């Protein structure tokens, strides 16, 4: 499950696709096979034991969905843990946005349904991902949509920063959420509000307040006060679009939907719902 071998043995590392707190990705080809997988370098921290490593791989090979990307193998060399996983071409939402511009109320239902199949998924194996947002939604080139990872809860390499990582960057988060480090915690609920945010992201080009100051956001967020955002441009998204964000971002987490109840929402369980509108996203970054 784990080679203790340098992973260079049988894959040709290609280009740095790119990287954060949950490590660098490269692009690579297998060199038997041929095919492109993606690799992820996370380093190993000072009390990272392998017996802890050994239980969170095997949760990387077991916690699986379709709207997840597939997790094929991993290595242990000189202090870096390696992850093979499958490639999506196209890269992340926001990859995509940040050149085709807003995408359109029928492919921001689709992403929607997409990732909601997904946290269902993820909430029925008592996992809460933590880290719904563009750049961790991912697209390969036949339109499909996959969550990078399963979120935050993996105990390897730079877990603590992975985690603490919104209060620099909290557009995403719930309110509950926002309340770090205060009494109440937060529960599965809070991947409902990140995907309505998400949605307004996909919208927008940027998250609600993306311009405030990280800590400003933060205090805002837990004012009893506090009205959730909202679309800014009312006079281009139908009535059901402003109601799924009405209700994903509903503040108290005892009255926001859960992902499975948010399926059968009009706007996610509308016909003609299909990879073919991400397709034709896809087609945009041709012109
Ligand atoms: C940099 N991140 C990732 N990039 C990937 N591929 C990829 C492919 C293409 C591009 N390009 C092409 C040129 O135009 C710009 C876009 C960018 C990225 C992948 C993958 N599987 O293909 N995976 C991750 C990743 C893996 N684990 C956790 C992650 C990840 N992303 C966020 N989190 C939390």
């Amino acid at each position: 499950d784990i080679f203790n071998r340098d992973p260079r043995d049988h894959y040709d590392l290609l280009q740095r696709l790119g990287g954060g707190t949950y490590g660098e990705v490269f692009k690579a080809r297998d060199k038997v096979s041929g095919d492109l997988v993606a690799l992820k370098m996370v380093k190993m921290e000072p009390d990272d034991d392998v017996s802890t490593l050994q239980k969170e791989i095997l949760i990387l090979k077991t916690c699986r969905h379709a709207n997840i990307v597939a997790y094929h193998g991993s290595y242990l060399w000189l202090q870096k843990l390696w992850i093979c996983m499958e490639f999506c071409g196209a890269g992340s939402l926001q990859d995509i946005y940040q050149v085709t511009g807003s995408l359109s109320e029928l492919q921001i239902s689709y992403v929607c349904r997409e990732v909601l199949q997904g946290l269902a998924y993820l909430h029925s194996q008592k996992k809460i991902h933590r880290d719904i947002k563009g750049a961790n939604i991912l697209i390969n080139d036949a339109g499909e949509v996959r969550l990078a990872d399963f979120g935050i809860s993996a105990q390897i390499g730079a877990e603590l920063a992975r985690r603490l990582e919104f209060i620099g960057t909290p557009y995403w988060m719930a309110p509950e959420v926002a309340a770090v480090a205060l009494k109440g915690g937060y529960n599965e609920l809070c991947d409902i509000w990140s995907l309505g945010i998400t949605a307004i992201e996909l919208a927008e080009l940027q998250p609600p307040l993306f311009d405030v100051h990280p800590l400003r956001v933060l205090f805002l967020m837990t004012k009893s006060g506090y009205q959730p955002p909202r679309l800014k441009e009312k006079g281009k998204w139908s009535a059901a679009f402003h109601n799924f964000i009405k209700v994903t971002l509903t503040k108290s987490p005892k009255k926001r939907p859960s992902a499975t109840k948010m399926l059968s929402h009009q706007l996610v369980s509308q016909p003609g719902l299909n990879r073919g509108l991400i397709l034709d996203l896809l087609d945009k970054l041709k012109n």
